[PDB]
């Protein structure tokens, strides 16, 4: 949640918008300018991606601080929890705050230090050793049985989305584009659209 | 990266050290009170939690601000690629930048707000333990490119143990188990040895 207490104290002079249980305060595709601080009540705040799946990105409460100043390549769409009481920002209005109070400079500047440090710990903290063991195996599988030696190699004609790679094996597709892209890289397989082709299968089976 | 070419402006007033290849910038359990703005060469960070274990966090490279200002309750540990060049601008050192000049200050805002924004689409971007939901994404995969329609039905040729399945997916042997026989008496899907024959594609697709 990242509270900035000290804002409070400044919001007369932000603009103050109000929203109902249900109201929608920001918009997917839509250009964000403000910060906005959360006096009091709660706000859920979807993100959708470049193929229309939504899905959540945090809840934000009393004394918080969400909201793009500048566009962050991110849809946003966020919702109000409860009755919920907004202070908005804007730059220049920042500015101003600033020149009163500059210790405010930094209290901003702590809360997206934590903000960073937080999310950043949780990347770290996904696990993405199995999950890749994980695929592997699934290729290695996948060829041992429906692998049809060509040559040197063994085809597949397997349609097999990243996404459906991910979505069996619970890999984030971070992981997914990397492992594969440094098997393809070390000779031992390449997926193509239609077919993935096996270079290697001695080794893909090491590595498992 | 994240870089602040702005900046680059202003490390005629911070503190410029200089670390060779290997050099350790941050020690474990080192408390930093400095942002490091990184000039040129690479740096590799390490985040060390409660329990000992290392893991990467990020590399960061010419322009790239570093550094925390305050406690962020993350250990980290940081060392040097190559020869590289940085400036250390403290608080004090900070506060003093943003008289000068005002427009630093929401640089470093863009800056962190951009940083918040890429970690926090990683963490949203992930794929809740499932693992049920997993096996039959695997099992619709399989038969909807790999089935061929039998009558009523669509049957594949195809080895599949469940410790392949379970392998694959992560899921326990019980779950495998349990989830296979219900998609049996439910009218879905049975597996045979040589063969697993779906009686219900509709189905199984919409079980995912």
């Amino acid at each position: 949640f990242f509270p900035i207490e000290k804002l409070r104290n400044y919001t007369d002079m932000g603009i103050i918008r109000e929203f109902a249980k249900g109201s929608a305060i920001i918009m997917p595709g839509e250009d964000t300018t403000s910060m906005i601080f959360l006096m009091d009540g709660k706000i859920k705040l979807d993100i959708i991606f470049e193929d229309g799946s939504e899905k959540l990105l945090y809840y934000a409460g009393s004394n918080s601080l969400i909201g793009r100043l500048y566009p962050t390549g991110n849809n946003i769409y966020a919702t109000a929890m409860e009755q919920t009481r907004t202070c908005w920002f804007s730059e220049e209005c920042l500015r101003v705050i600033f020149r009163t109070d500059e210790d405010m400079i930094f209290e901003i500047f702590k809360n997206y230090l934590t903000k960073v440090a937080y999310y950043a710990r949780q990347v770290a903290e996904i696990n993405t050793y199995n999950p890749t063991i994980r695929i592997l195996r699934l290729f290695y599988e996948l060829c041992s049985s429906q692998g049809k030696r060509v040559g040197d190699t063994y085809e597949i004609t397997m349609p097999l989305s990243q996404k459906s790679i991910g979505e069996i094996t619970g890999a984030h597709h971070v992981t997914v584009s990397k492992v594969l892209a440094c098997l393809k890289k070390e000779n031992i397989l390449d997926k193509k659209k239609n077919k993935f082709i096996v270079y290697n299968l001695e080794e893909l089976k090491h590595l498992s």
